[PDB]
């Protein structure tokens, strides 16, 4: 447990070598990203360590390029009593600020990011407006899914149904 800090340092150095591999090899990009995700999952859930590792990985990977990792990091920060940093990460992922445009409904692009932002807002005690955004998001998801159902997009439809199931459960619990 004492050496874990130096272990984190070794993790960062190994990540840097995999970063130069990422820059050199264009066919290794997906494999490297999956390796990074699994290794980060293996590491401990300390916000400082996660921030260091993600800062190292940011050299060749923009947050938009890998939404899942930053979503997990934002969830960790939210559970670690750092809702300010979690909101900053969520707004960076979204690309626009829902806080300034309260009247403007939440963007539908990146629905996972929108759902994460909504639940963070719920944790931010803005429950009523979170519920209104939840209803708007669910109706938008259903209309979008009905419009965009196609034989080509089936995995996307399955993921959308899973997210919608989570949204309906959250709607019921919040009601
Ligand atoms: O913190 P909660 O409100 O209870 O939400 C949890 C939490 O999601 P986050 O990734 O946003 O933290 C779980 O993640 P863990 O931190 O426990 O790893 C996730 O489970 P997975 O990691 O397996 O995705 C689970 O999702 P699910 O209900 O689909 O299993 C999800 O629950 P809600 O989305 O219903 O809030």
């Amino acid at each position: 447990s004492r050496a874990y800090g130096a272990m984190v340092s070794c993790h960062m150095l190994s990540e840097l070598e995999e970063v130069i591999q990422y820059k050199l090899v264009p066919e290794r990009r997906e494999i490297i990203r999956q390796i990074w995700w699994e290794r980060l999952q293996g590491c401990q859930r300390i916000v400082e360590d996660w921030q260091k590792i993600l800062m190292v990985r940011s050299l060749v990977v923009s947050p938009h390029e890998d939404m899942r990792t930053w979503l997990k990091y934002a969830s960790l920060c939210g559970k670690s009593g750092r809702l300010a940093l979690a909101h900053k990460t969520l707004v960076l992922l979204l690309g626009v600020d829902p806080s300034r445009q309260l009247d403007h409904p939440l963007p539908t692009v990146h629905p996972q990011v929108t759902y994460a932002y909504m639940k963070n807002m719920w944790k931010s005690a803005r429950k009523i407006d979170a519920f209104q955004h939840m209803q708007h998001f669910v109706q938008t998801m259903q209309q979008q899914a009905q419009h965009a159902i196609a034989t080509e997009d089936q995995q996307h439809k399955q993921e959308l149904h899973k997210l919608m199931a989570r949204c309906f459960l959250k709607l019921g619990e919040w009601q």
